[PDB]
C-alpha cells in the first residue's frame, strides 16, 4: 500500500502533501519527493528529525531515542518511521523534547 502523508510545518505555515510507500520511511520519501527536512543521525538515536503526529499511526519500532511517555505524546522521529495508515504530521518539532 501507498499512504498519503501530510506535513506540516506550524512556524512557517507550510503544509505539504507526499505519498509513501508501506515499505519507506517518511524521511526518504519527503526527501525524493522535493521536500528537504531535519535530520542529524539517521538512525533513529537523536531528536533532530522529531515530529508530532496530529492523526494517523506510525511503526517506529526501529527508534531507540524516544521515551514511551513521549511516543505517547504523539512524538515520532521521522528518520525510521514508517506509515501505517494516511498521516498527518508536523515537522520540526525537536525543541518539544527534553
Ligand atoms: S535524525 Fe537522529 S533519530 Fe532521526
Amino acid at each position: 500500500a501507498t499512504f498519503k502523508v501530510t506535513l506540516i510545518n506550524e512556524a512557517e505555515g507550510t503544509k505539504h502533501e507526499i505519498e509513501v510507500p508501506d515499505d519507506e520511511y517518511i524521511l526518504d520519501a519527503a526527501e525524493e519527493q522535493g521536500y528537504d527536512l531535519p535530520f542529524s543521525c539517521r538512525a533513529g538515536a537523536c531528536s533532530t528529525c522529531a515530529g508530532k503526529l496530529v492523526s494517523g499511526t506510525v511503526d517506529q519500532s526501529d527508534q531507540s531515542f524516544l521515551d514511551d511517555d513521549q511516543i505517547e505524546a504523539g512524538y515520532v522521529l521521522t528518520c525510521v518511521a514508517y506509515p501505517t495508515s494516511d498521516v498527518v504530521i508536523q515537522t520540526h518539532k525537536e525543541k518539544d523534547l527534553y
